[PDB]
């Protein structure tokens, strides 16, 4: 529950559900995912739930899409760090950063499907989840694992939640845009 394993495990479903569900959306079965996708269990699924309907939100942010729009590199590795290190550059952790950053990685994951690059998405993955264990995994502990993510998103007003996630995010690929 709050052990390291399974906060690991539910990171990787999270990031492959919301990948997958937007693999769906524009392809049905066709894209190849290279990545076995594994049954999610009802607590997980909560899970994706409020991801899916976070990610919904931020697509209709017009200033970070244009942001996203942007990138364009044959080394999504590079971007994805440059945006994750400085989004918990401040060492100010909460759940909104964590959605930014898999939301993040989820859109670098689909761009390389689009465009025929299966090997990126075991690269972008791998290194979300590498970013997971070395920087998140002790403040998710501390807060007893994946379950206050649910917390953090349910109330009537998660859009205005959403402008700070999207916000964060808009932030960091500003820097990155100036380095």
């Amino acid at each position: 529950p709050t052990s390291s394993e399974q906060i690991m495990k539910t990171g990787a479903l999270l990031l492959q559900g919301f990948i997958q569900d937007r693999a769906g959306r524009m392809g049905g079965e066709a894209p190849e995912l290279a990545l076995d996708p594994v049954p999610q269990d009802a607590s997980t699924k909560k899970l994706s739930e409020c991801l899916k309907r976070i990610g919904d939100e931020l697509d209709s942010n017009m200033e970070l899409q244009r942001m996203i729009a942007a990138v364009d590199t044959d080394s999504p590795r590079e971007v994805f760090f440059r945006v994750a290190a400085d989004m918990f550059s401040d060492g100010n952790f909460n759940w909104g950063r964590v959605v930014a950053l898999f939301y993040f990685a989820s859109k670098l994951v689909l761009k390389a499907l689009c465009t025929k690059v299966p090997e990126l998405i075991r690269t972008i993955m791998g290194a979300t989840l590498d970013f997971l264990r070395e920087r998140l995994l002790g403040w998710i502990q501390d807060q007893g694992g994946w379950d206050g993510l649910l917390s953090y998103f349910g109330t009537p007003t998660w859009q205005t939640v959403t402008i700070f996630v999207a916000g964060v995010l808009t932030a960091s690929l500003t820097i990155w845009k100036k380095m």
